[PDB]
């Protein structure tokens, strides 16, 4: 039979230097208690503002609300995509910046948020050098492990959330969160924890643990490790790929800060602006009106608009306003740079519109033709395709069931008579005589 391991059987501490020594705890203790009284009034103000919240994800085919309530903090402009839904950072006071965008209290809490993000960033880089003294008995590559850009927050009160999930494979009880590893991080990155609960036969159903697994494998016993209020545990390079965790619930409402180096070289804002520049690139740009007309017929300079065209609608646009418009509640950091994203892809709803009036032409020999039609097929397949995944997503039995504070928004929207669009919503027709074109014969 499957079962688990806690700090009251012997075997407990050997089996955690063997087979999980890149997993440290750190007690409560040693952390500075001003730095506990800072970080739990943060939380406990973020709670009182409303800024925590369930996500309505989605996972094979389902849509799901979280359990869990969460906000994402951190570096301005950086997101997080998890679980097919890209959180974006409420900005915390990183050097050589401003927020006008948030409120004295929560901005006052991004800051602590930020000054406990430091704290764990040095112990982790004591840890890692540490961990590699032992080993062998770059620098580098252990401040950019360390780095963290975000933290995503966690809330659950399982006594008014009682509708959790049995772990299955060891008796570890109720699971707030179900075994997954923490993904889209940078390779062999750290992730730190503090945890702040609001204080026989196995684990104790009172108390808030998190589990710890080896992938694949459910012979070898699982450790649950108790969590009291103000204890951190840092995951070290390549446990969280090798290692599967949970987190147990508790009889107590309980609060999480999850610090992690977030893969973000396709996921920040600077990173999307420039690609937009790049698509723009091929439209002649003496003045902002509907005459859009482009500089290049190029198959590969088209293919590559189209592209990022699907990129700031459906991982940027759609992404944060299928949240929307909650973000706006803690800050409105993101409010201009989406409007600025908005009208961006609207010029390349433009530039989509230009290249169809240019393939049916004519002028145009066939051959340059379908050279045009294989460069940007696939996207607006994939454009059509997308959209509807994003309106149906978006009216769900259940999306259309939480505030309206918080109600999915599909946008942009616009009805077959909005004469401010030059191209339909529904691309059915369009890619249906496209195909048709390229077989002729
Ligand atoms: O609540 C936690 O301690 C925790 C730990 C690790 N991961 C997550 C997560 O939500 O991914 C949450
Ligand atoms: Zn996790």
């Amino acid at each position: 039979r499957g079962s688990h391991m806690t700090p009251k059987d012997d075997e407990f501490y050997q089996q955690w230097q063997l087979k999980y020594p890149k997993l440290i705890l750190r007690e409560a203790s040693s952390v500075s208690e001003e730095l506990h009284k800072e970080v739990q009034e943060a939380f406990l103000t973020l709670h009182k503002h409303g800024c925590l919240f369930r996500d309505l994800v989605r996972i094979q085919g389902k849509d799901l609300l979280t359990p869990v309530s969460r906000i994402l903090i951190g570096n301005p402009g950086c997101t997080y995509k998890y679980l097919n839904t890209r959180l974006f950072t409420v900005p915390w006071p990183v050097k050589g910046s401003n927020i006008k965008h948030t409120e004295a209290e929560i901005a006052a809490a991004c800051e602590t948020f930020l000054k406990l993000n430091d704290y764990l960033q040095i112990e982790t880089i004591q840890a890692l050098e540490e961990l590699a003294a032992k080993e062998k008995a770059d620098e580098v590559d252990i401040k950019s492990r360390a780095a963290y850009n975000v933290t995503l927050l966690n809330f659950m009160d399982p006594q008014k959330m009682p509708y959790l999930k049995e772990e299955p494979y060891f008796g570890m009880g109720k699971m707030a969160v179900s075994w997954h590893h923490d993904e889209n991080l940078v390779d062999r990155s750290a992730v730190a924890v503090y945890s702040y609960s609001c204080e026989l036969e196995g684990r104790d159903p009172d108390i808030w643990h998190v589990g710890f697994k080896i992938s694949w494998d459910i012979e070898t016993p699982g450790l649950a490790i108790p969590l009291h209020q103000g204890d951190c545990y840092f995951m070290l390079d390549d446990l969280n790929a090798t290692h599967q965790h949970c987190v147990l619930a508790g009889s107590q409402p309980r609060f999480s800060s999850t610090h992690r180096v977030a893969e973000c070289s396709t996921g920040t804002l600077d990173y999307i602006l420039q690609r937009c520049q790049l698509a723009l690139q091929n439209v002649c740009d003496d003045v902002d009106n509907d005459d859009v007309s482009l500089k290049s017929f190029e198959p590969a300079v088209l293919k590559q608009g189209e592209e990022i065209h699907n990129e700031v609608e459906f991982e940027w646009l759609r992404q944060f306003w299928f949240q929307g418009n909650r973000y706006r509640k803690c800050t409105d950091w993101w409010c201009q740079p989406m409007a600025q994203l908005e009208a961006l892809w609207k010029k390349m709803e433009g530039v989509t519109n230009a290249v169809l009036h240019e393939v049916k032409r004519e002028g145009l020999p066939v051959e340059q033709r379908n050279e045009i039609l294989t460069a940007i097929l696939a996207s607006l397949t994939a454009r059509q395709n997308l959209r509807r995944e994003w309106h149906a997503r978006c009216q769900s039995r259940i999306a259309r069931t939480l505030p309206a504070d918080q109600k999915p928004e599909c946008r942009p929207y616009w009805e077959k008579d909005d004469a401010s669009m030059p191209l339909p919503f529904d691309l059915t027709d369009i890619v249906s005589e496209l195909r048709g074109q390229l077989l002729e014969a």
